[PDB]
């Protein structure tokens, strides 16, 4: 009797396990329908060269999926060889986070985030951005009780989704690995509280898009990240309290 | 007398060089502005093994930067190691060009087209897809002469711009590297001859955006394209009579 | 009014997850007090090339620690570099799960063990082994039920332990990291149900070992390895009728 | 009616092109017939720890040719992997222009001399000596308009050239790819204005050579590098005047 | 009429030749059988950052085989890359000298200890321990002569050897090539000239062994190891005077 | 009473120790006074893939330095990075060996041509050619034998030597690691046993040299190969009569 499946414009089951394991300053275990990544955040009291001594701080992240996170097993990138689809999520990880934080406010201290994916069915890196926000809140609510920032140094919530076109289903939100792989278009959004964009990455696959599609895709984004956004307030509890 | 500097909407001067060199099947050197790219087509009867014997073609890119293309020199990627930044150019560059090529007309077969940069002041991935573009079409129609395809395998044409919001200046187009420096926003754009999207991709850089400024961005892109298209038709002669 | 703390010969908090995540043919999360393990056993219809057609399979490990499964961040083994200390551990798990596998039972095909540290606390390796076993064995059970073997291709149960000489304590099992890094001696040891050894090392830590000693050591493995065993047949259930 | 080809004793077209690019101190394309090289010159005011504080400078040398610089492409060496060929090539590079570079009157700084291949067919590690000799003497030019050295601190000018021994032609000068491919004899020489050698190799390919031969080979390439040292000096203009 | 072959408890022809070669502070050549390892002492005034200023020195070893050691030719591990074998024989070796060294009284200095095998016929690691520490003691007899140290910073003797339980000849001690490899147990033994372990480690071989089994190779390997410790003690003539 | 010391024109002392090690086809232990390396041969049944089928065969070198064969310890080449050093060396070995064998006698098969220099004193790759050839006729000698080939598939004997012009000293032949480093030109030279060259390569360092010092540097360097050849001879015993 009760309806299967999920409407077009739909999340999958979302889940953010907060403090999930002991040793970064902030973890989390996010979930998103079967896609499952460990986001850590930990912070050490240094900056890189390029940037010493100008007083702001820095983040940067990390991408690794277990090699059977996948249903085909993937070769271990052991040292192996890093990808450009690791490459490419790892600057897109460090970029979205490094656009919500004052860096100034942080301090000459670099946020280090790793995302390792446990099990992957689509959307990792944008689960992993949503994850990692949470972790890096996590981890800037004991600078805070340490008294080393003077306020949780974010400029607002993020979090991130992917949309797509898909074969005889139109516009999609948050595809799983079978939907993207029969994906006309596909497209990761990340966006703020505010309904601000940090980054829109939209990609015709062996197609095109027109203007009013992108249009379309966003509109969905945007809502799917609200939501999340919302998600990401209960996981984080009272310490919404400590961010504006 | 003469006005001096460019609009906020123009293109710095383009200037596509066809047949540049001798031994690839397709050679183009791309000018725009100071930013100058080597890019070759090169053919290979050869597919790789994930699709072969399936009867579809395939377009692989790389990039690299010589070591004083830029103003301070760059540590040679000699194997030295990958950069990010050229992994995700290169993802870039062919997956653009996979988009607008019918891969079943051009039958088993690999183009591997080589973007190598000579000098560097902006734009160089956007630069190096709309050379790349011709590049591969020069090659195309040594095939169709050579009566190994029955038309030139392009679904349409291909090129692609820059865009930006520049700290006191708003939505610029076509930025050079001083000006990507100091922009808030920065966008790369992939667009065909009808108008239609490949690859949309925008980054807020410590600052974001609205989905207004997003539209803003995008038009401003359209019509750089549009002109850059016109500027692929004037270097392709001939040839555009095989293209429809 | 409980006692607080562990005795010389107690061992940590076992628990096995099994069927932990969906995708590997045998999938368990295994923890040991604050040491957490992802043990993934994935069958590859394929064996290496110096055994091929011999009609017998194989067992490889791999091993990696998530960057802040440890207290201090780890630098990432990207491809970053694979570090000594891996690579022993490798050949350890998969020399161990070898020497209990039926490998002509097994027929030609490879079990690729990945064991990912989440947490660390000591008791890795161990962990993994002990861990990797019952996911091979679930994978068994898979390939069983699937009629690709007559029987579960195992020779016994298997596991392992760490045990040490410990400043100011003596002989103590189950170290925890504390604990390692200030025993005088410390060991690995894998045994089977029957109480046969597969593999012992015993080092001793600036410092030396009497044989006295090392009977020591091995009588308190023996037993932390017979609970340890007690454990994983809690964990496998009715498949424990599927072995002998 | 005019004589086709060239003479066994006679150089391709020469053309060396100054301030090709915009960002090097000094810039230069060369081409030697089909040949065709980029090469810059680099100053960084920093030397090799192994020779600090010492009071003298250095030159070193690199070498790539992008893929289809060649008929048949050649795999990048992106990082992949760096050819012995090119080693040994950069080597010889760094050595010849350090041995006319007076390094203490060129202060603590180094020259790094990059030589890109955009087009090859044979010659290219002297014709890439040839232009860098030039591209570094257009960034010695600007450091003494700099006010940063006394004079331009080269002891001579320095020029390259293959010759070889040719099945039925015998002794020939600066050898394209097909005739350096049924060369029985190769040689590289080095030679300055004042017909003293920094660098002599010859190898028999498969094969042998008289001392005679030697000395012919010899004789014949001397000529060739007056007359590219003719040409340096062409190029130079006014630049001669500060060269004694 | 002489008997052929060696006893199950007899170790192959051992030779220890000092001062091998003239550059390390400490050169040996040990011959075991057909085994040949060249093992050399390097002294460092210097020891890794992690302990700088600590006041204790260190030891690290290195391993490599010349390809040609062994009967099938094997890939030259050149930057070709580092096995696991490697990685863990390295291991081995520093732990195992690392124990017996005073390293206070080393004072902060690193030994590197390299052993290159010339010819392998099993047992190399352990043949490459008990050649090393004869080759640290020269180099520590040097250091005293110099007044760099106030005694040889040596705790005891060390040496090393195989045993095994091989195929229709039960226990047998120091192993070629030929029985390692019919080998059901094969074990590694490091012991001082006490009698006391440095490490043990014993694997079942596709098999497994009880611990009366463990005890009798054991037994065994300290007999061997006594023997191996008094033709150290002959190789080091009047050195032996400087050792408690 | 007796002179101390070499002539300006005098080898140091040359020995060859044939069936130096019992694995290799082919084995040397060549010794140029401090300088020694062992050199052996290795015969693949197989021939690069560029090459199959065409009924010739093949020799490929490599070189490698054991760390402390120098008086400063030198980093390990492990997998650590292959030197450009190293990369020449390898080429101008295989390429001089190559020289004087017929391939098409050789047949289909590769020798491996391993060179380790266990001591280093200058003169390396040169002495690593003289020994190496040696090695290789050893290798040679017992396909004949096995009647795997129908001679020695040799054109001539072959060795090589360095000559230098040397501060205060002039033209030097076979020069150590002192006198090359206060060499203002070195040079390596490859002959035949009937004068003919395979090799010759001469570096002005920081400095330059005429024409007649070339001849005076060639004349040297002919007669230590004479000298050197003689030394082939004698190690070689009867086999000489094999070759013509």
């Amino acid at each position: 009797m009760r309806v299967d499946g999920r409407e077009k414009t739909e999340l999958r089951h979302i889940h953010i396990h907060t403090n999930y394991l002991k040793h970064p300053e902030g973890s989390v275990l996010i979930e998103v329908g079967d896609t499952k990544v460990i986001c850590s955040a930990t912070i050490e009291e240094r900056v890189p060269p390029f940037m010493r001594g100008e007083g702001k701080g820095w983040v940067t992240a990390e991408y690794a999926m277990i090699p059977r996170a996948t249903e085909q097993r993937t070769i271990r990138e052991s040292s192996g060889k890093v990808t450009g689809r690791t490459m490419e999520i790892q600057r897109l990880i460090g970029r979205a986070l490094r656009a919500v934080v004052d860096l100034e406010a942080l301090g000459e201290r670099t946020v280090w985030i790793d995302c390792d994916v446990i099990q992957a069915d689509g959307g990792t890196r944008t689960a992993s951005i949503t994850g990692a926000y949470v972790a890096m809140v996590l981890a800037f609510e004991k600078l805070l009780q340490a008294e080393k920032v003077s306020k949780i140094p974010v400029k607002d919530y993020l979090a991130a989704t992917s949309v797509g076109i898909v074969e005889e289903q139109g516009v999609v939100l948050d595809l799983n690995y079978a939907e993207d792989s029969k994906a006309d278009v596909d497209m990761n959004v990340i966006m703020t509280g505010k309904g601000q964009f940090v980054e829109v990455q939209g990609t015709g696959e062996e197609a095109t898009f027109s203007r009013a599609q992108l249009n379309e895709l966003l509109d969905a984004a945007e809502q799917g990240i609200f939501q999340l956004i919302d998600i990401q307030k209960e996981a984080l509890g009272d310490i919404v309290s400590h961010i504006e």
